[PDB]
């Protein structure tokens, strides 16, 4: 069966839309949750432990660590989900915000999964499926678009690293698999706010235009719910998913294919 | 939660080595399982009926639509599992050879979701994420290799037949999935002939030289077990899966990311 | 530099739309062109020879392997460009529709390279960078479509096929390079056919909105000149393309990159 | 095919792939402004050879300059210049990749904004289009272990490209934008992988790093630095009018099996 009997995961970006519905998810499937966002204080269901942690910060990751070392000794998930979007004009984007879109999507799994190795390497030791690390990539990462060149290539980067990472932790014995997830048009705040700043640019003649050519563009028709990420993403943490690393998971309504 | 309640599924070559490890995952999920192969009789652990069911005959797929429509009145999740693999010399192989590929490969769907499609349509009002059609491909279907012609073409055929069905079957409103799922080296008899077939031809030296060759191309660094395929079928014929349709659904230890 | 001096290059469907610009591109690059399609005679502007040529007939191909063989003693290039399409839906199409786009489409390449291969070989020893195969594909190989299920899994195929026979000549050492090319939306009476169908399927409102629709899905807005495939062709045909063999060589406007 | 009246600026044009780019474009009739770290460089062909540091903003205004008042557009630009480093992930700074991103990714973006007006004028210029190529690499498709940080700047040039490609279309620009992804090539860089794997102990020897590495290659061989040019000629000429967000690949069928 898929489950997560035993696991220890971390799951960050756990107070937005789809970070919820993950630690909800993994809870239902029998993980223990330290889950993690920016700000001081959350009620996040399903979460064992909840800890502020500023995903770009070093000194954040470690005291994430400290924890899952001191109340568990090993991490068997990771769930890198914080990120962040921008949408510009490229000629009127200073490098800087080329930097910071990088800094929060790509540095936070560089940074988190070097300060969790030790701990994750327990968790190759724990289960013959692995410890998982999971990234949250995009439809971004796989096809491009107009006006979100920064965003786009910062999703490209994770879903390149993810690879490179699966083959790395194997061809080194460590016994962790690395995946990228691919998520389509998802009805939560970021997207809302990627529609506004294209009507703002002139890209759409509507915020009205600019969601009906989002929706018809997925030939589901529709856009995710946040809830339409969870199970994907325990499939993955699970040792049901044994064979799988280096992947393109991709949850996005057909959107990539056509 | 990943689960398969209430969901009547028709699963091809099911008496086959990943056939078998797919009916035993679904029934452990709790579905009704129809199981059909070539052999008259067989006794495929979890399956709730067993036809002898020819996937190139209209009149078999008929019988497994007789059966359901009589106990259930639906189909909730079809895999198109069962196929056959040629591995031959591309100038030595007549055209008759692609033909009977495809015939059994790809027909197979094309017949089979043309008459189970009533059945597929009652699945798509039972369960708010549809009904689920899963076509099994290849690593083959995404990448290509010498001797392989027939088979990889006739898997590229299920993986773009896969995204045309999705796109399709949600723009006329059936809420019906459809999925192509790619499996890397996974140890089943099939792999052994593809293996002893290669030798054959003196595309390897020995059958010990093929096996070491395939496994170090795998990142994960061994070929996968056929109980490794289960999960991944039980998620996409899942609820949890309802976001997922037109996608290609690996399950290959990293082989094409590499 | 790109040039085909003494290039000896056979062009199937060459008194097509995009046929005949090639047939043009080639000769303007130096190329000796055999230029063949259905017709019994025709003018195809830089053509050294026309034959009618049924590429579904082996007797056909053979006619064409004697000429070159009379004339020559050899075939530098290949380009298998005769194509059809169907528009249809899935529920309302025979088994012998796939087939008759799948005779056609890849039965044509199979068939063809299977003749011409001891011609083919005389051009692996002609020229260092080797003999050129080139196999029209479409965008519609690589990212499915609503209602176009037959025509995208021909081109899937002849994808694949591609792939494969590239690797496989390569491991036999007969310097047969093999590549796939993926036009996009070309201005052409079959793109032309495409659109009319879908308004007789009620896929579209009109003519108008669906040559629209069409064009806003190339990021470059618009659809392409037949001319705008030569140049592609006559590289790959080329010592320039001397290191590209298995590839898919995409002129498509950037529509399958969005 | 032919680059006639093509004003082309051409990055790391001392290396191996860059000294063979100049000569093809050159034999194709364009005009070549030609740039390295070097003061010097035996690159045949360049009308001018500008000392340029890829990372510097000031520096490409030095080209900008010079094309500027020379020429008055930009019809061609090839961000060729870049660097690899070979290490293990857990032993790898962030300021490595940071470093691997400035060279390979940050040049992109300050040289295409620089030189975003003489593109413009580009495309008044050519009806096909000014044209920009950017070298990604077979490992911006596919991964690698102990090459994250080369390869992830890479799968960064691929995706840059196909937005840019698509923005610079929906603004009106006539301004194609592509990536190329050279396989394994015999030059100085793959040397240079593949005596750090070895270091790392990726591989027993140089020797069978270099065969693994052929054998990988569908071709059987790796590539030479000439069978780079005439993609790079084609992608920059008015023949590639249909052609932009596209991954042109030149790898001898490596990420096809
Ligand atoms: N296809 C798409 O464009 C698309 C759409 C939606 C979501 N996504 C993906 O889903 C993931 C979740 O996004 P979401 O839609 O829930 O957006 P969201 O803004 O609702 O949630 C993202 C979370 O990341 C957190 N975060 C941002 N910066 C942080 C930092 N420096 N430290 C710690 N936490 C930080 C935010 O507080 C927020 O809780 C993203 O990583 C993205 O890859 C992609
Ligand atoms: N990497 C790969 O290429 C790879 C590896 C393993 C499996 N697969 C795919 O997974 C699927 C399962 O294969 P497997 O490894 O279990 O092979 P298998 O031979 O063990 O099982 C295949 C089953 O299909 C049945 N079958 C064949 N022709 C049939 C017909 N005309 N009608 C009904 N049943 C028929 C066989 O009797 C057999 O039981 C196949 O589609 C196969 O192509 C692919
Ligand atoms: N995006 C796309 O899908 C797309 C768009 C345009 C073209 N294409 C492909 O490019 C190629 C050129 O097509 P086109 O647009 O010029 O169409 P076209 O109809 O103008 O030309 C196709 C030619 O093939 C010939 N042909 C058909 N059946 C034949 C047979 N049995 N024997 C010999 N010749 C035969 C026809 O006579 C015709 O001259 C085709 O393979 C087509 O599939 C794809
Ligand atoms: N498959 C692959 O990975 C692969 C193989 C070969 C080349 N490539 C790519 O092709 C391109 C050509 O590289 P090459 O193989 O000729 O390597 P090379 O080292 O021989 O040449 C690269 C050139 O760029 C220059 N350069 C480096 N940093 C610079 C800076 N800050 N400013 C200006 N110039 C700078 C170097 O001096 C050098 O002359 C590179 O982008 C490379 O990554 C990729």
């Amino acid at each position: 069966t898929i489950a997560l009997n035993n696991v220890v995961a971390v799951v960050t970006g756990a107070a937005g839309g789809i970070g919820r519905e993950l630690v909800k998810a993994m809870k239902a499937a029998n993980a223990i949750v330290i889950a993690t966002d920016m700000a001081p204080s959350a009620d996040v269901e399903g979460a064992d432990h909840y800890l502020q942690h500023d995903v770009t910060s070093e000194a954040g990751w470690k005291a994430v660590a400290a924890l899952a070392q001191e109340k568990y000794g090993r991490v068997d998930a990771l769930v890198h989900n914080a990120g962040i979007s921008i949408v510009t004009k490229f000629e009127d984007t200073p490098l800087s915000d080329f930097h910071r879109v990088n800094t929060v999507n790509v540095d936070s799994i560089i940074i988190g999964t070097q300060v969790l190795l030790p701990l994750l390497k327990e968790g190759g030791k724990a289960r013959a499926g692995g410890a998982s690390v999971v990234n949250f990539s995009s439809v971004g990462g796989l096809r491009g678009a107009a006006f979100l060149a920064a965003y786009c290539t910062s999703k490209a980067a994770v879903k390149m690293l993810s690879k490179c990472l699966g083959a790395e932790f194997a061809a080194l014995g460590y016994n962790i698999r690395v995946n990228s997830v691919h998520p389509g048009g998802i009805d939560t705040p970021m997207l809302g706010s990627i529609m506004d700043k294209a009507v703002e640019l002139g890209a759409a003649p509507s915020r009205e235009v600019a969601q009906a050519a989002m929706e018809m563009r997925h030939p589901i028709g529709r856009m995710g719910r946040p809830a339409e990420m969870g199970g994907g993403v325990v499939y993955l943490c699970s040792d049901a998913a044994s064979f799988v690393t280096c992947t393109e998971f991709v949850m996005d309504g057909g959107f990539s294919q056509v």
